[PDB]
């Protein structure tokens, strides 16, 4: 299922 932008968004939290 689509988590690419979940994968941007943790890679935004660092």
């Amino acid at each position: 299922k689509l988590l690419k932008l979940l994968k941007k968004v943790v890679g935004a939290l660092g």
